């Protein structure tokens, strides 16, 4: 009764996943140079980014996108339902993945498949994870906020350390098939970000298609198994005590020292 799937030093949700699949993801899954993958540490804005991409493909028409659910528009390759769908989908394929770099498909590293990595202020990530995860059945829950705070800081949470996750993927930030984005810039100005994604993917849009896309992909438009139905707010400053914040800056400072500080927009 540990309440999670432990695999290669990383904890995964009990339901929906299996070791044998995780093993195949890294050893067998074949990636195509035409595939596009959304890479994120859980709760960093994957859905929003999935929306933008789906809208870009549908030229703004929020038709299909409306009916089709998240895990179907950009399924998670590491999940059962995910691995299966991707295994029988015809390129071009759009899929998501929270996997740290050392467990990602081997085939990827010799391909031209394009990857978009989205990162977010870890403070917001920790809060969203707290409220999201503590509201999901069968997965180990924290006895309290203070406790979850400690797990996140020590890496003992689903998908592992946020710090490790960023360190492992950052070394590719300059590859031509790797686009690095921040949730912060995504929110500050979707237009600018959409333009980067178009440039990175080599897509072009008619002024009127962009118009529609910009409208269906604004933060407001985004505002759209489970314990309590309710929670399905504020900011990290409404949860972190001043002491937790001072302790987190310190930890962040120590942990990210070997990486350019200006790589991270937030304070
Ligand atoms: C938990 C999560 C991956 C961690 C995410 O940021 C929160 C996501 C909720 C939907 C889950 C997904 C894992 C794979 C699942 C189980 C599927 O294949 C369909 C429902 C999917």
């Amino acid at each position: 009764s540990d309440d999670f799937l432990w695999f290669e030093g990383i904890a995964f949700p009990t339901m929906g996943f299996r070791s044998e699949t995780l093993r195949k993801v890294r050893d067998e899954f074949v990636i195509r140079d035409e595939d596009v993958i959304i890479l994120t540490y859980p709760k960093s804005g994957t859905n929003w980014l999935a929306e933008i991409l789906c809208l870009m493909h549908s030229k703004g028409d929020a038709k299909w996108i409306q009916s089709v659910p998240i895990w179907e528009r950009s399924p998670w390759v590491e999940s059962e339902i995910g691995y299966t769908a991707l295994s029988e989908t015809e390129s071009p394929r759009l899929f998501s993945s929270h996997l740290p770099i050392q467990l990602f498909p081997k085939s990827f590293f010799s391909s031209k498949a394009k990857v978009i990595y989205l990162m977010r202020n870890p403070r917001d990530v920790l809060v969203s994870g707290y409220f999201f995860w503590k509201n999901i059945k069968f997965i180990k829950k924290p006895k309290s906020w203070e406790e979850y705070f400690e797990w996140f800081c020590q890496g003992t949470v689903l998908y592992g350390s946020w710090f490790d996750h960023i360190h492992g993927w950052m070394p590719m930030r300059e590859e031509k098939n790797f686009l690095l984005l921040s949730y912060e810039e995504l929110k500050q100005d979707t237009g600018r970000t959409i333009e980067k994604i178009c440039q990175f993917l080599g897509k072009t849009l008619e002024p009127e298609e962009l118009n529609l896309i910009l409208k269906n992909s604004s933060f407001q438009s985004m505002k759209e198994y489970v314990v309590d139905k309710t929670q399905l707010s504020g900011d990290w400053k409404n949860h972190f005590t001043v002491a937790q914040a001072e302790d987190f800056d310190k930890l962040f400072q120590e942990k990210m020292a070997d990486l350019p500080r200006e790589l991270f927009p937030w304070e």
